DNA sequence: GCCTGCACGAAGTAAGCATGCTTACTTCGTGCAGGCAC
DNA sequence: GCCTGCACGAAGTAAGCATGCTTACTTCGTGCAGGCACA
């Protein structure tokens, strides 16, 4: 029934019953150690070894339950299966230790590890009631343990005296104890063998195991009686229950390391403490007892309830929390009075949910409770059943309404279903749950007859069927017929071409579902654009293909050129091979201009001409002028960096010093030339929109009306389009009638910080900084962020470094590594020997790889 | 902007038409192909068949250009750029079809391509302004291709007349024709070169390029004006246009052909119609058109919107399908009069949520979109805010009401979350989105922080949260900080074990945390259990590990033992390698005893003892008595069917019958023995569980409440515990507070028959059939659960052929495959040969592999 | 609750998977500056 | 006036991944028989 104990001793005490109990526990641990030892393999269990340690491990485990509350008052109120073991030790005339009186039981430690607030999790158990291999005889064992003989208890087997086992009848004759019939008949077949079961012995004598063993007490007949008669006649030997506590703790680690030594021989390997635990706990799983300490131990970790209340629950309803959860709460009180209704809406959430979200009564809660078990159960009953209960007058009316509401609820959460169609789809179909069912069994058409069900409610409930008619041609039979074919739309997609034709889909069809535009606009059919998605995955990565896989599988140079972007000025000029090669190291053919040297793109196989033309157009324009020369333009473009406008923005005096070899007549003409370009700059695209083209431009952005609304907000057009290149996102949002749409529509990048998570505010300071999302990538530092007041989140976000933080590393660091190894891949691909110079953690790099 | 154009034609004429336009897309996409390979390749470029065909594929284009609307009324109200060409064509002398004087305009097919509702997504584009390279004088096909000289049109290059190229003026002296000064000027430019641009020949007159061209009619000024007047004074040719009309279109196709032959030599691979169609695009997108065509589709296809409609709208937002959606109807219907309100509601999500799931008045919806956007606006607005509005009188109260009980209702969806704790959260944090915010952020105690947040709502909004304080000794300080360190419950859980005990957890905790409980009970220490399950995933998988790989990463043998579960006399007869082998092979030791024989467990290894414990204990039964040999007790227990009860139930005539080899005298002391053994059975479990029993069998199972309700509803718990033996599901359920949880609680299988998907009755029906799941599983057939009123998904989901199904098979040959070869696994390994054999298609197979 | 391994059956439970919101891998369409000219 | 080349960045698309939820995938509960062995 119920197993309690209370410790009113002082803190010395408890935490001398701590260490006293929890070393019995170990104890009792290498008694299942050395036992499952026994049984494991024949060849340990034929040896003498094993068994002299088991009984050593019997023995000290006796001990350490004799050292049990020696003052017989560290303990009150206990209770061993509902007795009241204080009343009944009360009750005696000896007295002695209720603690004790337990620990003789079998399970009565679970009363005593609860006074000590010992983690039941590690399975406490000390017993004390071995029979067969026991050393001792076994009553006499038992009440040495209760009496609490640390003096006669043995700690060593050779220790055992013959007066204690096989000639126990020397110690009774010892002391003149008196004996009548019945312990006379029990003493007469305990000559036979000390070690006969008890029921054998009540079997024999044609008595009851109650009648045999009698009251633990002298004034009584029994053999605990006769045994409580002899022991309570020996006086107490301090010396030697000094000596036993001395020598019992080395004594057992001696014996843990034998056992070490004896599973290192039998089975090669050791039997870890933690293993025994794990054993220990899987033998007693078997048990309704260790199920409710489970069940309790769960109720208080999870849902936070008292001890008492957690066990009281879990006796109750045999440690079975999804039964506690469909349990009313007047049930829950009536099996335990002390429970409080927040501890039974934690641990009952159908409860706390219908008082809590729906205002229900605690009766009106376990109305429905009863009734329908669970909100699932609610969810699954049937309306027209809920309203007979209600017309019936077996439902009251909050709980009517409540359940109503909660059947409707689950309808109108999605998009498109509105209580009138929500209340039409509970009549047609039941319930939710059937609705629910039948948008997975695609029941379009079934859902469709209802009236409300439109195309949004449809693409809302049944998953995959907005995928399918948002194609041309697809009608709502045939995504209904493709998507009860095949399973489901990732099925759909997953399905061959030469089906997909035979089910009447047009091949256009068929390319706007599988996503393959792209690939058959670089493969003639669907079929091999299909294969090379299902090989490869995406266009994106065929085009990564290295040119030898490309040429392979049946591209021609030609198309590779295509797939790559070669552009005609570097595909005409070298081969596919270091095209590519170029193409894919420097990105433009600018940056191949400016990187590589004339002389270097002449020896890669460049026409003098063409290598010009892949030179920059300021090199070509450079050449045409007199007196030039391929290596001093070269020298002249690097000293401006290969701009025309830091070239016109000096003097030719300044010039002329720059280069090495250049003079100062010609840096005359070089500097008039490049200033006539600049000059020509103007006279290309530096008008500013008037007021009727910026007026056009937010017709075109915005929209009619919201143009109009920031021309008459505003001064004119002009004003707004001002306002759209300073990007003053807040002035802009501060129009009634414009957002962050109209916003990201007029500012670039306002909507790529805003999906980063930024404040408009905060896109604003980033964008007035910086100038784009793109130069905000390539430029901005986290230090300079967090000086423009963003977060390491939002900056690690809008710099891409989302994988290298989430991969548990710091803004500074994920910047530092992209920075030095260029991309996020080349981050993940670095070498392990070089991050471990760079010196990130073991586990830091295993993250970094996975 | 707009292109327009009706079609009142027949369906003949309509197909004519069609078939015409096709033809004309062909051709030029035939130039534009011609054109892509002479800019392509310099190589291929140095050829004049390519210029030869680019000019026969010109004149095609000019011939399927003049047969466009022979009638001259199959098209009316033709719209292009804005200008009506009908009312412009009416206002002619001449007159003619208003869709050819269209087609002779840049983008005019549009106009044309949308009467005939051709795919705009194929970009059918049709241009006859060719200048350059063009084999005619270019105003004379232009001025021809506009009154539709078919007949004139030649359709080969070498039927080219000089007449009408280099020496063109001898067709205008002809046909003599008035001429004034201004065209006498562009003649005496035009005889230096025909194909002068219209641009040159404005610059050297010093006239603009409309003064110099002319109305293309007679009566008017202009070079078009006196071919006009030239074209008109000539004759129909029936013949030879006839004769055109009948030889274009194989010339067509031939032409096609020299194309691909041109293609396959100088690219060594053909341009496929879908990549002319993406050049075409590319092409076309630089003239921005083609963005409001695919918006206008999009609409189309998605939202079901008209074509008239989707054009207005793309048109009036730029083809931004996202500013649509956050444009008011008001707006819509000013912009775009004949958009429907449900067209309206179907492109902007926002306003049919508000009408439709709110009751919104169309009014009262733009009042919000204008204000907020979209519903993620108004998520996203502050509750302090839409109050100020609404105060302000600024904001109508319908919509006022709408907008708190969206934003309250995103809160209150989640479980825990009230009314009143929803509007105390908007309260103190602004939005929802701000709400989901911090709880993304694991802003816990800020979140709780709000009155009403208790340990429920924090669970259901805050992920992770759950998982961490239910674990005792972990605070909501510790959860939060574990939280925010490494980045949600998933990245604290992949945590590595030594970092965790660096955060101080215990090593309970951890193991808590990360589930190892069981790889913890396998292996001494949490590491090694951490490495298994990061390399293995789970205990499951490491039993499932070959013996020698779990020989491997440092198991002992009697450790592999202990996890495959080897019994004792499988373990310590054979070697691990067999008895491992055996185990997986038979599932039980009483199995290998029933199939492999005596001699085969000698053979294998065994003890002549040991072999014999690995037999049935029947087998070593009887082996006890005299005069029996190992062969004849395999032949008595396969006669007998290793069945004792069998066995006795039996005379000894009869038994020395069935076997070959024993005698009346053996078989007599045989059946004495088998009939004492089922003797000694009756004594060992046959009690029917008394009344005191039941009851307490029932407080245990439902509850002391429920059994006591039970109780008093039926006759006893007697009555109670017939009812469940009998599988009285359905007189159980009928018991008002008794639902499928007691059910299932009371009868072993009636949850998994739920699960799967069968009502009460059904389950009901199944149990008292076959007596539990596990004989369904191990016994019934499809058509004999379809006899018993069962559908064939739930027979599948109830024999586990769940996946077979899902390989899209049918239940009948999922159950025949899975009676021939056993298991799933073992048809997936099965012989691909085989199931051909069986009669399975390739792709079947691909399915059932995959 | 002798005691737990051996075996089976079933959902208890927790690993594996479907699902829906989120987020750029990937599309994919736009803007624009030079460069030869139709 | 096209054409090519590159930069830009939003979501059109389509995978990424968190977060919930199935079910037998994985664990847990029960009966029994003979050995560890007792009400
Ligand atoms: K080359
Ligand atoms: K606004
Ligand atoms: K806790
Ligand atoms: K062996
Ligand atoms: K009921």
């Amino acid at each position: 029934l119920v197993y309690d104990a209370e410790f009113v001793g002082s803190e010395r005490e408890f935490e001398e019953e701590r260490e006293t109990f929890l070393k019995g526990v170990k104890a009792y641990d290498g008694v299942l150690a050395t036992r499952y030892l026994m049984e494991r393999s024949s060849s340990a269990k034929n040896d003498e070894e094993l068994l002299e340690l088991h009984q050593n491990f019997i023995l000290l485990t006796g001990s350490y339950a004799c050292s049990i509350d020696p003052t017989e008052d560290r303990y009150q109120n206990v209770i061993v299966r509902g007795v009241n073991f204080d009343e009944r030790v009360q009750r005696l005339s000896t007295g002695g230790s209720p603690a004790r009186y337990a620990i003789v039981y079998r399970r009565g430690w679970r009363a005593i590890a609860k006074a000590l607030d010992i983690d039941e999790e590690d399975v406490p158990a000390i017993e004390v009631r071995a029979v067969k291999r026991n050393p001792l005889q076994p009553a006499l064992y038992r009440i040495l343990v209760r009496y609490g003989r640390v003096d006669l208890m043995p700690v060593t087997v050779d220790e055992v005296p013959p007066e204690m086992a096989g000639e126990f009848e020397r110690l009774i004759e010892r002391y003149d104890v008196p004996i009548d019939e019945k312990e006379e008949r029990i003493l007469e077949i305990l000559r036979e063998n000390p070690w006969t079961p008890h029921d054998e012995i009540a079997r024999r004598l044609g008595l009851s195991v109650s009648e045999v063993e009698g009251e633990k007490d002298p004034e009584s007949s029994g053999i605990y009686s006769l045994w409580s008669r002899v022991v309570v006649n020996i006086e107490y030997d301090e010396r030697t229950a000094k000596r036993h506590v001395k020598r019992r703790d080395r004594l057992l680690e001696e014996l843990y390391e034998h056992l070490e030594e004896l599973s290192e021989r039998y089975l090669r390997h050791p039997l870890t403490r933690r293993w025994i635990v794990e054993h220990k706990r899987d033998i007693m799983r078997r048990y309704l007892e260790q199920r409710i300490v489970e069940c309790a131990l769960k109720l208080q970790d999870r849902y936070g309830i008292r001890e008492d209340v957690a066990l009281c629950l879990a006796r109750a309803f045999d440690g079975s929390i999804s039964m506690i959860a469909t349990t009313p709460y007047r049930t829950l009180k009536d099996v335990c009075p002390d429970l409080t209704l927040e501890e039974a809406k934690s641990v009952n959430r159908t409860l706390a949910t219908l008082i809590d979200e729906h205002g229900l009564s605690p009766d009106a809660a376990d109305e429905l409770i009863e009734h329908f078990e669970s909100i699932a159960g609610i969810l699954a009953t049937d309306l027209e059943e809920i309203e007979r209960m209600y017309e019936e007058g077996r439902l009251s009316e909050e709980a009517y309404r409540a359940a109503v509401e909660i059947q409707l609820a689950e309808l109108t959460k999605k998009e498109g279903v509105g209580r009138k169609t929500a209340e039409r789809l509970l009549r047609a179909f039941g319930n939710p749950e059937r609705v629910k069912q039948l948008a997975r069994e695609f029941e379009i058409e079934k859902l469709a007859s209802v009236e409300g069900v439109g195309e949004r409610v449809l693409r809302s409930l049944v998953p995959g069927y907005a995928s399918l008619i948002s194609i041309r041609g697809i009608d709502r039979e045939r995504a209904e017929r493709l998507l009860k074919k095949y399973g489901g739309y990732s099925k759909v997609r997953e399905a061959g071409v030469e089906e997909l034709r035979e089910d009447g889909l047009t091949d256009a069809q068929i390319r706007e579902l599988k996503g393959l535009k792209t690939l058959e606009s670089i493969v003639g059919d669907l079929e091999k654009a299909d294969e090379l998605k299902r090989k490869y995955g995406s266009a994106s990565a065929v085009r990564r293909l290295p040119v030898e896989e490309l040429r392979e599988l049946g591209f021609s140079d030609d198309e590779i050129a295509e797939i790559k972007g070669i552009p005609k000025k570097l595909r005409e000029a070298f081969d596919l091979e270091t095209a590519a090669e170029l193409y894919e190291r420097y990105g433009s053919l600018k940056e191949i201009g400016r990187r590589l040297s004339y002389d270097d793109l002449l020896e890669l196989g460049a026409t003098p001409k063409a290598a010009a033309e892949i030179k920059g157009p300021e090199f070509k324009f450079l050449l045409n002028i007199e007196g030039v020369g391929p290596k001093l333009a070269e020298r002249i473009l690097e000293a401006v960096d290969y701009d025309l406008e830091r070239l016109a923005s000096l003097n030719p005096e300044e010039l002329a010093e720059k280069v090495e070899g250049l003079g100062e007549e010609l840096a005359e003409r070089v500097v008039y030339a490049a200033r006539e370009r600049v000059e020509s700059r103007r006279k290309s695209g530096r008008q500013e929109r008037s007021e009727e083209e910026w007026k056009e431009w937010l017709e075109r952005k915005v929209g009619e009306g919201r143009a109009r609304r920031l021309i008459e907000y505003f001064g004119s057009a002009g004003e707004v389009g001002k306002l759209v290149e300073n990007a003053e996102v807040s002035k802009l949002l501060e129009v009634p009638g414009i957002g962050d749409e109209a916003v990201a529509r007029l500012v670039p990048g306002y909507k790529t910080l805003r999906d980063a998570g930024l404040t408009p505010a905060e896109a604003e300071r980033v964008l007035k900084r910086y100038g784009s999302v793109s130069k905000v990538q390539e430029g901005a530092t986290p230090d300079e962020l967090r000086e423009l007041g963003l977060g390491d989140a939002k900056i690690a976000r809008i710099l891409g470094l989302r994988s290298l933080v989430n991969a548990r590393l710091d803004v500074d660091t994920a910047y530092e590594l992209a920075r030095r190894y260029g991309s996020v891949s080349a981050v993940r691909a670095a070498p392990v020997a070089e991050l471990r110079e760079l010196g990130l953690s073991d586990r830091a790099i295993a993250r970094i790889a996975g």
